[PDB]
């Protein structure tokens, strides 16, 4: 019937143009909701960073660990907690006497550690460059404190399963994150690449786009397609790790955010260092951290960051607007009190820094 | 014809299944995005907190109200905003401080509850133990009165509180109860008047009609309204004081020693007046200005801006 189908047609053209005239209004309410989505979160970003700076742009904070089963008695200095933030250790035989941003003690948990650390994830999905340092004597706690054990995980499986949720999230901003993965280990002044296993040369030099960031040559730099992939180059990573005590290992993931409507990118560094240990026999590297470190406090001239292979890899996460974390481990045992005197020392040049 | 019109209504029936099925999508897109905003939007409220809070005891907020029904004809200074928390003024007819920053500027569009949306924070403070200061200020016709108290069809700060501190204390009590006295005061010319003689109170409604007492048992204006709400709990002693002030235009010695009083606290003299004693706050103090955006108050208006200003010292 012929005047079926005019009837269908007169009345499909009555619905198109509803759904049309519908569909504006939709469309019109999406880029308004679009656009105070995105200055909301140029807000959020910004009172972000504001709380970070009254915090301190670089933080140290102290973390004795607990006495192993295994040597249930090596004796333990006196250890005496004077406030949250100042501890004291005396010899068994002046005052040894050090303030912190925060002190862990020997039952403070992984999760605990944490806490200081998850907000500058976000700093990194900022836009902004973070590092994690893990510092003293072999023994006091620093590859427990970054790695961790199985059972009990520490600030990097940590971190990665933040980014990924943080990472999930931001989609529903038009953000489209991507994550560069790059693990190696700095011997003697050079450097070696976990994810390799050809012996290669790898230099640090400045990047194609920015002269104050930096790329290093011949380095396995993985894009992480999920947390499988990543979890298996971590995997991978540990596996081709006393020299391993004199070693520093950077596990370093770089943010990338696209946001293609706005045509703005977003991208912040993550590094997270477990050092080597800090006892007397590094002889470059990591003496060269301290003074960098201590520089940036006294907000000085010029910066010696290409005195060290260390300070060179770090360098666009030590200047300006990025933000820096201290981990001071220290064993708590009477053997070590000189050593982690020297340790604790730090945190005297640190605050000696205002 | 019959060809013609089948094919047609195809065409058609495509058109339509498609447009629905984008209609879907931008449905669905939306939903997201409004949950997004509101979400971000309340991360951003929870962070400017904590960076009031540590960064002092003393925030300050501008309120400028829209003009009013019979006041079309009135002529109005240029507002130009550039953040949420910096606002200038300029003149109609084309030297020193001119455009200024708190720690919110409220548009003439502002609710009374985005208001309080801000000052909610404070009150759970006074559960927890502080003494809390919000004070009014601006010249006469500003908005200081609307803004504290309101009126009854789009309610002010003052009752808006009583609203969440009894959604605090039923939380509290689950072993934990309140006693609440409560107190209505004004200041005319150094004289303590009442409006009510303090009376504990047991009951939500109970305050509410105290509260519809003093409003109207209240008168020029150029006299203070203070108001306690002491708060203490037994398993947290703290206040809440809340306070409408007089006028700031010209010739009120009680403002102008409320302002030296205020340089003192900031530089860390009293009480030379007599709300200033009162008023004895270890105490988180806000601050609304209030200011007209009518052309013959500029000059008034950057009165209050500035003073605003060097309260941020
Ligand atoms: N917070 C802690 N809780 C329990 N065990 C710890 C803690 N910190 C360190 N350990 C243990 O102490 C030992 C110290 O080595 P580790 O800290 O992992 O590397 P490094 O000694 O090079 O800093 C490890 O065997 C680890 O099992
Ligand atoms: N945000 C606002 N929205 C609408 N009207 C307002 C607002 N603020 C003040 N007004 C009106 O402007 C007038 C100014 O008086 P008001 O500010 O309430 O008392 P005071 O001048 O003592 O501060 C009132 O009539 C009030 O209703
Ligand atoms: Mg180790
Ligand atoms: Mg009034």
């Amino acid at each position: 019937m012929h005047a079926a189908l005019s009837t269908e047609v007169v009345h499909l053209r009555q619905r198109t143009e509803e759904l049309l005239r519908c569909n504006e209004q939709q469309a019109a309410e999406l880029e308004t909701c679009k656009e105070q989505l995105f200055q909301s979160n140029m807000e959020r970003k910004e009172l972000h960073n504001t709380v970070m700076d009254l915090r301190g742009n670089i933080r140290v904070f102290c973390r004795i660990r607990p006495p192993l089963e295994s040597e249930e008695n090596r004796m333990c200095c006196t250890w005496t907690y004077h406030d949250e933030s100042t501890v004291e250790l005396q010899s068994i035989d002046g005052q040894q006497i050090f303030s912190f941003d925060q002190v862990f003690h020997p039952l403070s948990s992984q999760s605990d550690i944490f806490e200081m650390v998850s907000p500058l994830i976000q700093s990194a999905l900022d836009g902004y460059n973070i590092c994690i340092f893990a510092y003293g004597q072999t023994g006091s706690g620093k590859t427990y404190t970054m790695d961790g054990v199985p059972e009990s995980v520490g600030v990097i499986p940590r971190t990665v399963d933040l980014l990924f949720d943080s990472i999930r999230g931001y989609r529903n901003l038009g953000w489209e994150y991507e994550i560069k993965a790059t693990f190696l280990e700095i011997y003697n002044e050079v450097l070696y690449d976990l994810l390799s296993n050809e012996q290669k040369d790898m230099e640090i030099r400045m990047a194609k786009n920015n002269k104050n960031d930096i790329y290093v040559s011949n380095i396995t730099e993985e894009t992480v397609l999920d947390p499988n992939h990543l979890r298996h180059l971590m995997h991978t990573a540990k596996m081709n790790r006393e020299r391993s005590s004199r070693s520093h290992a950077v596990t370093k993931l770089e943010l990338i955010g696209r946001h293609a409507e706005k045509q703005e990118i977003s991208v912040g560094s993550i590094n997270l260092v477990d050092l080597a240990g800090s006892e007397s026999p590094i002889n470059r590297s990591l003496s060269e951290l301290t003074n960098v470190i201590l520089a940036l406090l006294q907000k000085q001239d010029h910066i010696p960051y290409r005195n060290s292979k260390l300070t060179h890899l770090l360098m666009p996460s030590l200047g300006g607007n990025s933000k820096t974390l201290m981990f001071i481990n220290v064993s708590p045992f009477q053997d070590c009190f000189q050593e982690s005197v020297k340790s604790l020392r730090f945190a005297a040049s640190v605050n000696s820094c205002k």
